[PDB]
């Protein structure tokens, strides 16, 4: 029946949503999850894995497990983001013959859109599995700061995935549509605070009712492309390494398998601490030595997590001030504050944002779902 999907093609994760009549519905993937890791593995035996199945095999296949491709897409190999990433990514980043930032996978040169297209194919299949019918139309989101090359390379990923890309929309504009900030009257200035797995974006968006149609303008954009939830995980991981050093003599940083388990356990404990006051990190058989297997069992309070990440939360505030100054505005000129991204579910982040703007952020949608939902709302406007 010709159905247009909304896709959040995120740095860390991806989300796919749809109009179910008048109501947006985020879809569950083949693994039962409403979010799919933006991770693509080319296995030794010839399979292409995407999402949590690729995440599981990553430490067995570091060369051919790709992730963070949103950092490369539409960029040149000499871009400062790309040069920073060359020495930290375990997969091989290369210059194309035209100077573009490409990847080499099992000896094959590939452009970033060919890799991101595997994420988009999974979002497409995820929609087809829920609907019981083909899906070939999409709205896809990008950061507001993306230039024509990054937008066009994102379009190219959709085309390679077999999607007719009806429209590339800004992420904070999609978030405004999901929060229903179009079902209003007059002028409306909004702050979109977006804290994902890898990036922090602040966008100030003006929204005028004029001539019966609603205008949308990005007045200012700021942030930090190296501030996200993975950095919050890293603070908890480093705490868990040092407590296990103190209590059992072992530096777990030597054991790269123990470290894959510890990262996973730190993220789970962080996420539990958004709704509980304390949790346990319990990893049986975490490592072993001459005296046999060791077991990690460490209580983590929410207050301990908050102390480990406070300066990361405080880094998000200076780009808010600069964004307001570039827009020519004060906190009182902001009518609505919306949160986007899974890391904004943390009570400390919500409270710091509410405190800075002097108003409680809206609650209409999940922060981690807003970009995909708004892409779907925009798709339904074109249906
Ligand atoms: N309830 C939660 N509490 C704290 N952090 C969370 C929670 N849910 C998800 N996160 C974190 O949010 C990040 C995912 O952000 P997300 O918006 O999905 O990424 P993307 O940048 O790809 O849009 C991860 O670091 C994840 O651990
Ligand atoms: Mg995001």
């Amino acid at each position: 029946s010709g159905k247009i999907i909304g896709i959040d093609l995120g740095t860390t994760n991806s989300c796919v949503a749809i109009m179910d009549g008048t109501t947006p519905r985020v879809l569950e993937n083949a693994e039962g999850d409403r979010t799919t890791p933006s991770i693509i593995a080319y296995t030794q035996d010839g399979e292409t894995l995407v999402g949590q199945p690729a995440k599981r095999q990553a430490v067995t296949n570091p060369q051919n497990t790709l992730f963070a491709i949103k950092r490369l897409i539409g960029r040149r190999f000499q871009d400062e983001e790309v040069q920073r990433d060359v020495s930290i990514m375990p997969f091989k980043i290369i210059a194309a013959d035209n100077g573009d930032a490409w990847v080499e996978v099992k000896g094959q040169k590939m452009a970033p859109p060919q890799i991101s297209a595997e994420v988009l194919k999974k979002m497409k299949k995820t929609a087809e599995d829920y609907l019981g019918e083909p899906v070939t139309e999409a709205v896809i989101t990008v950061p507001a700061y993306f230039n024509d090359a990054q937008r066009q390379a994102t379009k190219d990923a959709g085309r390679i995935a077999g999607l007719e890309v009806k429209r590339i929309i800004n992420e904070p504009t999609a978030a405004a549509l999901a929060y229903g900030l179009d079902k209003g009257t007059g002028n409306r200035t909004i702050a979109v605070y977006d804290l994902g797995g890898g990036t922090f974006d602040i966008s100030i968006i003006e929204i005028d009712e004029v001539d019966g149609e609603k205008t949308f303008e990005v007045l200012a954009t700021n942030g930090d492309t190296h501030l996200g939830g993975e950095d919050f995980d890293s603070r908890l991981i480093n705490y868990l390494v040092e407590e296990f050093k103190k209590d059992q003599g072992i530096d777990l940083r030597n054991d790269p398998l123990a470290m894959q388990r510890l990262k996973e356990a730190a993220e789970k404990a962080k996420i539990e601490l958004s709704s509980a006051q304390q949790t346990d990190v319990n990893l049986p058989y975490i490592t072993a030595d001459a005296t046999g297997p060791k077991h990690m069992n460490i209580k983590v309070t929410r207050a301990k997590l908050e102390s480990l990440v406070e300066d990361l939360v405080n880094r998000s505030i200076e780009p808010l001030k600069v964004a307001l100054q570039d827009a020519g505005l004060s906190v009182s000129d902001i009518d609505d504050v919306i949160l986007v991204g899974g890391q904004t579910r943390m009570p400390m982040v919500q409270k710091k944002v509410a405190e800075f703007f002097g108003k409680e952020p809206r609650k209409d949608v999940n922060p981690d779902e807003a970009v995909a939902i708004g892409a779907a709302v925009q798709g339904g406007v074109l249906t």
